[PDB]
């Protein structure tokens, strides 16, 4: 089991870390959502689908910088929604193919009332998403750690 990003980088068999940049709407008001859909960026696959089933969870989701201070959020993982930052590990998604499949994670961030001005700085760390992978074969239990960086400024109009 391993993962990669679109025109980007890879995390190999056995886990590791990688940095991911995301495009963000440049202006968002109180009451509107920034949607950060990572499923167009992170893709994972099973390396032996004929004898092994891989199980993949969102173990944890954490907010940093401008998101942590100026936004409340939810996360959607494979059709279900959770608070963001997260309060527990999700149910699992099955990886049963050698073909790249998206990692179905999306952040929904809404500015808090105290947000105004540049609420997220370009190039700043906004979130960490941990992918935890296990299987039905052995005791492999691996973390794939995705550091999410803002590509651009996000302004909350006053
Ligand atoms: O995605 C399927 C699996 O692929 C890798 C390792 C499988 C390699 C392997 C090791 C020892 C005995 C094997 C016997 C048959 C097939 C693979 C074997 C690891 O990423 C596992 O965590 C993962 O569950
Ligand atoms: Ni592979």
């Amino acid at each position: 089991f391993a993962c990669k990003t679109a025109n980007g980088t890879a995390i190999p068999i056995g886990g590791g870390s990688a940095n991911v940049y995301v495009n963000l709407a440049p202006v968002v008001n109180v009451g509107q959502n920034l949607v950060v859909d990572l499923s167009t960026q992170i893709f994972c696959h099973n390396d032996y689908p004929e004898t092994i089933t891989d199980y993949v969870t969102l173990q944890r989701g954490s907010a940093y910088g401008g998101v942590l201070s100026n936004f409340s959020g939810t996360v959607k993982y494979s059709g279900s929604s959770y608070p963001f930052p997260t309060t527990s590990e999700t149910p699992r998604v099955v990886y049963n193919s050698r073909t790249d499949k998206p990692w179905p994670v999306a952040l929904y961030l809404t500015p808090v009332s105290s947000a105004g001005g540049v609420a997220i700085k370009a190039g700043s760390l906004i979130a960490v998403l941990i992918l935890r992978q296990t299987n039905n074969y052995n005791s492999d239990d691996f973390q794939f750690v995705w550091n999410i960086y803002a590509n651009n400024d996000v302004v909350v109009p006053t």
